[PDB]
């Protein structure tokens, strides 16, 4: 992909300026925002931002944008609107619901093919070259918001790094895009640095042996899952198991890659799966070391153990520097780890039995089995752990929190399944729509909702739709 980056930031200018007119009559934004690491911090960053300029906000951290959320929010008296990191698979309905309202989208998810009115300026990198997956994230795109509506913002650099580390935008290894110039920001201010590191989750916080056990993209064979073969592992490549991945020397770290690098190579892993197993890790020297906010994986993991908890507000204030808030949140992520453990099991016990194959896709309905919050997690699980055809998509649906007749779905692919021709945004949207449900997203990640109800009529017509995109 190659971005129209001037264009793009054109386009944001844009949207400071509407924002301005509104900030100078005091008006208060409010601000709507996903659950997840890439919302949350963007929440935060439109937080520092708005209150740089004396502004008044009022955020609601949401798990996604649907009709019934733009029909409080069409009562609701605010004069404008932002939506971060959320909002452009829901034009047709923002457009609906909010047509007297100004209305900003900071999202990168791609727009929905509709036209919008005057009030409502969509910024989205997608719209102007950008690969939706890679070249940046919601935070990223909040943070030049920020950035051009104040230069201080530019601390807020690592913040919005943290989002795109939570959306997996280094997924191949190493950073692409726009985020290369919040890196850039950064560390010219000397908040961050990138390191090439092992790519896993438990720098700052785990022990090797979880480290080890923990990683679930890649999988490290027959050490994934199984913490006591990683303790003998280590042990017998002369590591303690014990020590944190951050108390290691530089040589020691160089000894492990190299192990690992010859583990997968015996093991018979793809080439894919080694390259990005090392790759660029970004730490920020303004927290201590064996603190998670230390790295960004690891601090990412914080904000979404908060939203798992319908506690993404805490989350937005660790992002802020509330300490209090950070001892709270600090004690979530143990069981959301936890969750993640049990939901790999379950997984691999139950795929063969209850996994609905069709000719291209998986559909796998957990019931309550795996938290709905989960679900994308888990569909990218069974795709890398060997359970599916890596070119044959996967969707995992739970029932919803919040409703028991409606359920919350999650696509997940390979890029040699997009080499296909399949698009799991555009699928599930139009399936959706079929059906009575909400979907999109990107091409290789995506998610719906629809009513328990229509599940089999679903499996059939998202197997339809999706063998219709085959090149
Ligand atoms: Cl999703
Ligand atoms: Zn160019
Ligand atoms: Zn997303
Ligand atoms: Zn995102
Ligand atoms: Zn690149």
């Amino acid at each position: 992909s190659h971005m129209d980056k001037e264009g793009f930031l054109n386009k944001v200018r844009e949207a400071v300026d509407v924002v301005k007119l509104h900030i100078e009559l005091g008006h208060t934004i409010r601000i709507i925002s996903h659950r997840d690491a890439d919302g949350i911090t963007s929440a935060a960053i439109l937080a520092k931002a708005l209150g740089r300029e004396g502004a008044s906000f009022h955020i609601s951290i949401v798990k996604q944008v649907s009709e019934d959320l733009l029909r409080e929010l069409k009562d609701e008296d605010y004069k404008i609107f932002i939506f971060s990191a959320l909002g452009s698979g829901s034009l047709s309905l923002i457009k609906e619901y909010l047509k007297e309202k100004t209305v900003i989208i900071l999202d990168h998810h791609p727009p929905e093919n509709v036209k919008l009115e005057e009030k409502h300026i969509l910024v989205n990198p997608v719209q102007f070259g950008a690969n939706s997956v890679r070249d940046l994230s919601g935070s990223g795109v909040t943070y030049f918001f920020a950035r051009e509506l104040n230069e201080k913002n530019r601390d807020l650099a690592y913040i919005a790094i943290v989002g795109a580390v939570g959306d997996m935008q280094e997924n191949d290894g190493v950073f692409h895009g726009m985020n290369l110039d919040i890196i850039e920001d950064g560390k010219s201010l000397g908040i961050l640095e990138v390191k090439k590191e092992l790519r896993l989750f438990g720098r700052e916080t785990r022990p090797l042996y979880q480290m080890l056990a923990y990683a679930t993209n890649p999988e490290i064979p027959e050490v994934t899952g199984d913490e006591r073969k990683a303790i003998e592992w280590l042990k017998n490549k002369g590591f303690n198991p014990e020590k944190k991945y951050w108390e290691l020397s530089e040589e020691e770290k160089k000894k492990l890659h190299d192990f690992l690098i010859i583990h997968m190579i015996k093991h018979g892993a793809g080439k894919e799966d080694i390259d990005r197993l090392i790759g660029d890790v970004v730490i920020s020297p303004l927290y201590p070391e064996g603190d998670p906010r230390h790295e960004a994986r690891e601090f990412a993991t914080l904000l979404n153990a908060t939203g798992r908890l319908n506690l993404g507000n805490l989350g937005v204030a660790v992002c802020l520097g509330d300490e209090e808030a950070f001892r709270k949140a600090l004690k979530m992520v143990e069981d959301y780890k936890r969750e993640q453990i049990e939901a790999r099991k379950w997984l691999l016990q139950n795929w063969n039995s209850e996994v609905w194959e069709g000719d291209h896709v998986y559909v796998l309905y957990v019931g309550k089995s795996i938290r709905d919050t989960l679900v994308g997690i888990a569909a990218s699980m069974a795709i890398n752990a060997g359970l599916a055809d890596p070119e044959k998509p996967v969707i995992v649906f739970a029932d919803t929190d919040e409703d028991p007749n409606l359920l919350k779905g999650s696509a997940r692919t390979t890029e040699r399944a997009l080499a296909k021709g399949y698009n799991l945004g555009e699928a599930l949207r139009k399936a959706a729509e079929l059906v009575n449900g909400e979907g999109g997203g990107h091409a290789i990640a995506a998610g719906i909702r629809i009513p328990r109800a229509r599940l089999a009529e679903f499996r059939k017509l998202i197997d339809k739709i999706l063998g219709e995109q085959v090149s």
